[PDB]
């Protein structure tokens, strides 16, 4: 099978790097198409191996599976650029956060009557193979296709479908989560440093600190709080810690964040609409 | 080679258990002692292939890396009930929290005169093998003793060396880092409920969320910020998020946290000085 | 070259512009021209031993000038335009400096008069009066290609400028049209810090001042974005990373995100309230 | 001085930066700079070496070939320096001390110890040295003539604003415009983040918000008057600025910059103290 991309910001780059480390996809068989291009992601799919062109239409022409990874504002735009070349052996996967399966088959549906439309809500770990992964199947969508689309991306991460009226709530969590991990990330390294660690090991402990965090709760059928307890022997540094983030409300703040993301993506909808 | 523990907490299963799933020790050259030993932990541990005792006098007679995973408390209780068995083959390892080097000898010097003494902060990741771990040498560690300690905890997860004053900020970090995690991760979980999805995915997706992100720091050369920068698209769902972090202080807390667990193991040592 | 500039309006934007054209030597000697209704004093001596021409009538400047800045508040706009709008010629390029103003409603105005007026709507800040400004312009619907282009290398010789889509401009107001005020409040909250712990305060204002500038011209010449410059310079157990602490804590990050955010909401009023 | 050798004990980012910004204003020959330093796979050391610098791994060495000689290490480690090179302390030498909080006082009387009449100078310099627009201030010591701190006051200037002042107030100016520069990337970094919320590419906002801070420092600069006034004048009624200005002010962003420049004094302070 052949994969595109419509479009080539950082989510494009990293699904294009994901497939490749994962073998699924010779990248020969994948093809990118971007208004602008800078020297270096150009330099860097192109010693990747991926196939470019400044033409959305070229794209279309040679790819089975069409990922459309540009921003929400501008999927209308490619829809009706592209619309008269798609085929029906195409399917349409939309990366967009908030655009609808609707919108989506009603602009293609002027041209073909029963386009095949995926949309999904991923991340950009997907460049290290640990994506988070969802996918709602359109009305055209065969059933093969949504297996298909399971297949491709869980060889990136994790994968599942979902009721597209979830799609908002998971771009809030595991869409916007990794920048709630950065911005984490490098407060515990001030922290460590205020406390006399050099900054690059106090980068390293603080992303092995989470990494192994996230994997025990990954392999264990237990919930974050039975985790917290375990770890939290009675009167030590850590529960004195955990006091201090209690004090400021962190866990609201994480709450706050999900939801202003989910909003704001609803309004990206609505402003597209 | 043949490892032992005293104490039975949750440490020493954790790292009994990572070094046997990483293949370094025949389970069977693994033994542990504990004074209370809960009939879970103790089947835990014997179905893993453990052998166990509640004297801590045949593990150190059996043992040539001498575990110490116990409170910070209870280390000078254990140092004067093992200390006449301590041989010159052994290497004493302790895991106690802001115990120091020169208590730890000055307790072993009074029955041999050269103990080999290590002092370590790991964390319980070890268990899927992600853990994070320093250690410092004592004054009669031979060379290859450090190296060893190296190439065993190597196994298990991150470890280099660092100077002992390091050890306390590295345990507001790294030590206590996995419960900062756990709460941050019950936190997202409780926002993506709120915003719609079913608990269990939104565990699953906040974990994964964090296991990618800090997976992508630990790959690329750049600090968090960039990363930051890189994900945080303009006017997008991810940078309003990152508004209402910035509003509480998000990133204060965390500072706070590595501060106050840092302080608090400082006390542990003069508490038990 | 041959080419002259008008100012409407005489407040301390058109003012800081003026001085800076003139120290960069731009234009051609007595090329710069400035009209009000009620100058002051100080503006009037000022601008006249710079060598720039003077009268109270807009007219006068419009007949005059090549390139006119208008450079006046967002409600005065549209009398200028009808003052002004039959007296708009094919050559003349028409830049408005106020803020939120759309081309639209600029066009819209000028082209009851002439059919095809060439605006250009720029966001500039008072820094262009020592050649460090930080402006960005859009085209109209009317500007020929060479427009843009002269108005980049007319901006250009006072500061930073690059062209933007218009519905960038009232963002870029609340980060650099905005910018210098939030500086000029941290320098006074910097000083005030300086002298609490013993400088005198004019020793404080220069080294706050001096830091400043140090510091955001190592951003401009770095490849790197803010945050690593900020862990370069942030020592372990040092005075400069107990400071940051001290900042998080209050949320300083937030509050400078919450200005550009309050700065770019109230221009988009400014627009619609002409409107 | 165009035959006097600077020497450096340290080769970290105050070295480089010092080195760099020496080497750009052509106040010093760049083989007539020598740097010693604890390690040398450091990313500074070998950007050193690329700029001309002779680098060694002997403080001794650095000390036999250097007329000037700055101290640009942590705090804690002067005492160390002092003891190690302390009795290779000749009289053409002049000893320059970048560190934090450690007192004239604690410095000569170390070196007294060797030979009875060492030349120091106590300064706090900032990186921007780096582009020639740092910000320094220095204190001269008991033994230094009046030449020497003329010297200083030459060779500092050529990397940005430079005087001298009593020693009592450099922990002040360290919290100032010792530790300034960190507090600007802070700001900068938000700064930008607003402008991505709002619409701005990133690479955009980064660069409108460095040009808009350097443009106003200059303005400051360049006139007579204090902040206050230049708020007031760039701050036309009802509009988009002044509103903004309020957003600050119910945050107490003035105080949090008061509070910075205290804690960073404050801990300057400590660090004399815990070396003493
Ligand atoms: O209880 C957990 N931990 C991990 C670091 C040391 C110990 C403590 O909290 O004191
Ligand atoms: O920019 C990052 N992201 C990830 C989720 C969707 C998009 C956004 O912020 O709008
Ligand atoms: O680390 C940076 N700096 C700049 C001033 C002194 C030193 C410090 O923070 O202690
Ligand atoms: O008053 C100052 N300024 C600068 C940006 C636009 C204008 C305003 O605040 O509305």
């Amino acid at each position: 099978m052949s994969v595109g991309f419509i479009g080539a910001g950082q989510l494009a780059f990293a699904l294009a790097k994901g497939f490749t480390a994962a073998g699924v996809l010779a990248a020969h068989k994948i093809m990118a198409s971007s208004p602008d291009m800078d020297l270096a992601t150009v330099s860097a799919l192109r010693k990747m191996g991926v196939k470019l062109t400044p033409h959305n239409k070229e794209t279309v022409q040679h790819s089975d599976v069409l990922f459309l990874a540009v921003k929400p504002h501008i999927i209308p735009f490619i829809l009706d650029e592209i619309g008269a070349d798609i085929e029906d052996r195409h399917i349409v996967v939309s990366c967009a956060a908030g655009v609808t399966i609707s919108s989506i088959e009603k602009k293609l549906s002027a041209f073909r009557p029963a386009p095949r439309v995926i949309r999904c809500m991923t991340n950009t770990p997907v460049v290290v193979r640990e994506g988070a992964t969802v996918y709602a199947t359109g009305t055209h969508a065969q059933v093969e296709d949504g297996r298909l689309m399971e297949q491709l991306l869980s060889s990136v991460g994790f994968c599942t479908e979902v009721e597209e009226d979830l799609i908002d709530a998971v771009t809030g969590l595991s869409g916007s989560g990794p920048a709630y991990a950065f911005t984490a990330l490098d407060a515990l390294a001030d922290g460590g440093v205020k406390m006399g660690l050099p900054r690059r090991l106090a980068v390293r402990l603080g992303a092995q600190a989470l990494l192994g965090a996230a994997k025990m709760l990954l392999h264990s059928e237990q919930h974050p709080g039975q985790l917290k307890d375990n770890v939290s022997s009675p009167g030590g540094a850590t529960i004195h810690a955990l006091h201090v983030l209690e004090s400021g409300g962190f866990r609201s703040l994480l709450i706050n964040a999900v939801e202003a993301s989910c909003i704001r993506t609803r309004e990206l909808q609505s402003m597209a609409d």
